[PDB]
């Protein structure tokens, strides 16, 4: 394995969304790894609509909307549904609203998704060297990560209860400390111009490692 990682570098990240005051960052973590497996398999680096996420990916695959949701029900639901729309097509209001999807209007598809093994933060750095950047949850319910500015991120009251879901688009270290680069949904003025390096094997730091998940196109 390489020892650092960055797939912006590879063309293969979309510009940093703001969700504002929708709980869609299950959304846009999901639409964000899919992203790059469209970039992967086409040429071409396209933002997916994470509204219709929000709007189609309902009740049916246990998922709320605003309230929070899932990335790989996420992933079933453009599987089941034979498509996703462009986020051109279908941008993003913060927003529950009635499902508009049309196929007229499809970016993407999705075959299958991988959950990886629970906490395994080697399978996860394998997985994003080699596959492509990773859906996680981490825990984000501490104010450190709302005051995040720049640095690696370490927050000693972090557990491994995830409850805010983000994309790791790669890793490596800052002097030696080593970090997963993660893209929130917070916008392009929170952390890192819309990035957090958040601490890696640092015994599942977060729950960064709990449920990670990727889709194949
Ligand atoms: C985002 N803005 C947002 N996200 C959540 C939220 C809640 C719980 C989550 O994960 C549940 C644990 C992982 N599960 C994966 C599927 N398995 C079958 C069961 C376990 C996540 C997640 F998926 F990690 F991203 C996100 C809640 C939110 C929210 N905004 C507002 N609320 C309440």
């Amino acid at each position: 394995l390489p020892d650092s990682v960055d797939w912006r570098e590879k063309g293969c990240v979309t510009e940093v969304k703001y969700q504002g005051s929708c709980g869609a960052c299950w959304a846009f973590s999901a639409v964000g790894a899919l992203e790059a497996q469209l970039k992967l398999k086409t040429g071409k680096l396209v933002s997916l609509s994470a509204q219709n996420l929000v709007d189609c990916s309902t009740e049916k695959y246990g998922n709320k909307g605003c309230n929070g949701g899932f990335m790989t029900t996420a992933f079933q639901y453009i599987i089941d549904n034979k498509g996703i729309d462009s986020d051109a097509s279908y941008p993003y209001k913060a927003m529950d609203q009635k499902c508009q999807y049309d196929s007229k209007y499809r970016a993407a598809t999705c075959s299958k998704y991988t959950e990886l093994p629970y906490g395994r933060e080697d399978v996860l750095k394998e997985a994003v060297a080699n596959k492509g950047p990773v859906s996680v949850g981490v825990d984000a319910r501490h104010p450190s990560f709302f005051l995040y500015r720049s640095g690696v991120y370490y927050e000693p009251s972090c557990t491994q209860n995830v409850n805010h879901g983000v994309l790791v688009v790669g890793y490596g270290d800052l002097n030696g400390k080593e970090y997963w680069l993660v893209k929130n949904s917070w916008g392009h003025n929170f952390g890192e111009e819309g990035y957090i390096r958040m601490a890696r094997n640092k015994g599942n730091h977060c729950g960064i490692a709990s449920f990670p998940s990727y889709p194949e196109i």
